[PDB]
């Protein structure tokens, strides 16, 4: 679950569809604080937006910019 | 696990990515406090950032800073 997300959040950074901050944040977020609920809500968006990385981000960034600052 | 964390914690202070405290400070935190689970994000960070070195003491500061402190 772990593994698995921050490679995927590297891969959207390094693609360009999200910054080195949000991807920063969101990493120390997804590690310390967020909930079991909240992974099973961000598996799923990953799992859900496969071949569409922009569509992925953009989900990402609207669901939890505001928790991960 | 310990082995490869230490070595490349000294290599970034080293290289300059991070200053003498940190190191210091998350060695020891690393060594006896960081839980099972703390010990998976940070070997799994280490996996991410290898030829990003920059990325990897940013990412360990804004995760680690406050537990290590």
């Amino acid at each position: 679950g772990l593994e698995h997300c921050v490679k995927i959040i590297r891969q959207l950074e390094c693609s360009g569809h999200i910054d080195k901050n949000f991807r920063q944040k969101f990493l120390t977020w997804y590690s310390l604080r967020a909930t079991s609920q909240e992974i099973r809500v961000v598996k799923d968006f990953i799992d859900t937006f496969i071949d569409d990385p922009m569509a992925l981000a953009e989900q990402l960034i609207d669901t939890f910019d505001d928790r991960v600052s």
